[PDB]
């Protein structure tokens, strides 16, 4: 078995190997990358996502989200408070203000210590889930707006044509902006490209150990657990690496820098935080190996998780028994 300790693998494809996306994902998996739940892909030196980032300040963040925490330093939840619209230019200025900027620090490790110590006492503002793309239309390789669609993958594997579309999303982050512990909708893969700015630190639990994370989460968030059998779908719970180590949960950590891709694999729980002003682009995708995960994915039916139009058809075809109850939670 390849990668039996489930370590995060880092890949360095040649320009030749960067031509065929599907084939490279399949290569990574042949080397055991999926066991970790997350992989890093450094693009060939000749590759670029676009010529410059000089003209992005007029992008609108229609609903910036202030991330308000409750709980203790290592075990907390966050809620999102809606703020007034601002442009990317305005957001970058805010990120760099004395109130929100990254603090002095020695290295990534010191910054990580400071995040876990202090996150709960601040409320950073995140520009999340903005439909759109920063890839140049002439970038032919690993262009997240030109991937094969999940709907076409399900059609090719299962023979059923379904409605729905699949487009990327932009994330504008600042110091301490946080992504809570989750897997993707329908336990899909995701791919994330850090276009610019400061890094993003990731934590991941191997897919083979996801249920251990879920059990710990039920113990640490006992009211949430009673309210919904899949409350991590709400994307609000944070658990520190110290707490995970104390409870014997297997996980790994890695820092992503500007110009690098991360891939999350089906049922790989992940969480993390941004180091300072940055812009990431991400999209879900599928492969033939995903189908069985899709069929088994948990769902939130309490009504909190509230998801896209396109997830309907996935639930309808892959999880017909669940479909009825899950749509009640959607409506
Ligand atoms: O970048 C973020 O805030 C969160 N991204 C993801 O969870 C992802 O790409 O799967
Ligand atoms: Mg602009
Ligand atoms: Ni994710
Ligand atoms: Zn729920």
């Amino acid at each position: 078995a390849q990668n039996p300790n489930c370590n995060i693998m880092i890949f360095h494809p040649t320009k030749e190997e960067f031509n065929d996306f599907d084939k490279y994902i399949a290569y990574m998996e042949s080397q055991g990358a999926h066991r970790a739940g997350l992989a890093k892909i450094i693009p060939p030196k000749e590759w670029k996502a676009r010529e410059t980032y000089d003209n992005i300040s007029e992008i609108l963040i229609a609903t910036p989200l202030q991330q308000v925490a409750s709980g203790r330093a290592g075990v907390f939840t966050q809620y999102h408070k809606k703020k007034k619209a601002m442009t990317v230019g305005e957001y970058r200025h805010l990120a760099n203000s004395k109130k929100y900027q990254t603090p002095p620090h020695q290295n990534f490790e010191d910054l990580e210590r400071k995040y876990w110590k202090n996150r709960i006492y601040n409320s950073p503002i995140y520009g999340a889930d903005i439909s759109g793309s920063l890839f140049d239309e002439n970038t032919k390789q690993w262009n997240l707006g030109h991937l094969g669609t999940i709907q076409d993958l399900l059609e090719k594997e299962c023979g059923v044509v379904i409605e729905g579309v699949n487009t990327p999303y932009l994330y504008f982050g600042m110091w301490k902006t946080t992504f809570a512990w989750h897997t993707e909708d329908m336990d899909l893969y995701s791919i994330n490209y850090l276009h610019l700015g400061e890094p993003k630190t990731w934590y991941v639990v191997p897919p083979e150990h996801g249920q251990r994370l879920e059990r710990l989460a039920r113990e640490l968030f006992p009211g949430s657990s009673r309210g919904c059998g899949a409350f991590l779908r709400h994307k609000v719970a944070l658990i520190s690496p110290t707490v995970l180590k104390e409870n014997g949960i297997p996980f790994n950590r890695i820092t992503q820098e500007a110009g690098e891709f991360m891939v999350t694999f089906p049922y790989g729980y992940h969480a993390g935080f941004n180091h300072g002003f940055n812009c990431a682009e991400a999209i879900n995708f599928a492969t033939p190996r995903w189908i069985d995960y899709g069929k088994m994915a948990s769902q939130c039916s309490c009504g909190e998780a509230r998801v896209t139009f396109s997830m309907d058809a996935f639930v309808r075809i892959l999880q017909p028994e669940r479909y009825d109850l899950w749509k009640r939670g959607q409506d």
